């Protein structure tokens, strides 16, 4: 339900929970999470308990602004730098957390380049990210760079313009709220399974 998660920021350094989970909403989405980041967090909740996972929303210096997902990533510097931060701050604070990430349209461009950019150290604690309506998903040939695919997950429509190419909002491109809900968070679960045990 909630618009807005601060979970690792908020969150008590000494009661880290197990699996940290960063998601980047669309353009002009509200809060942190928007549409689609709500149903994947209360669907993680659902199978690891409120107290065994920390949702993160990458609020902060990410705008989401429309005319940014013209920009050359699809995303601003200033939103690559608050992503990866909160990487950086969940690795930091909860060393033994395992992280999932996820990004919705300009949010999944964002989720793009920070992984690309981030310490393969940190990175390699990533899980499983999931992708939906990737704006660069024609561009990077459905992949995230320097991130296996066998972690990735990416959600694009049949008739979402923004997956084959474009900037166009159709309206598949507003039709992920069943894989936020079900497939989306049980790919993530299962990617953390398979480390954690």
């Amino acid at each position: 339900g909630r618009t807005t998660r601060d979970d690792l920021i908020n969150g008590n350094s000494a009661s880290c929970a197990d699996v940290i989970f960063i998601y980047a909403r669309g353009s002009t989405e509200t809060g942190n999470l928007g549409t689609l980041g709500p149903s994947i967090a209360s669907n993680l909740e659902s199978a690891f308990g409120k107290d065994g996972v920390w949702i993160q929303g990458v609020g902060g210096a990410y705008r989401a602004t429309l005319g940014d997902n013209a920009l050359p990533r699809g995303t601003s510097s200033a939103a690559i730098r608050e992503m990866l931060g909160l990487f950086q701050q969940a690795n930091t604070k909860c060393p033994d957390a395992t992280l999932i990430a996820g990004g919705y349209s300009q949010g999944a461009a964002l989720a793009a380049a920070s992984i690309e950019d981030l310490d393969s150290a940190i990175r390699d604690k990533i899980a499983g990210t999931v992708l939906f309506g990737y704006t660069k998903n024609l561009q990077n040939r459905g992949r995230i760079p320097n991130y296996p695919a066998d972690r990735t997950k990416v959600f694009c429509n049949t008739g979402d313009l923004v997956c084959t190419g474009s900037l166009i909002v159709a309206a598949p491109h507003l039709a992920y709220g069943p894989d936020a809900r079900g497939p989306a968070p049980e790919f993530l679960i299962e990617k953390v399974r398979a480390v954690r045990g």
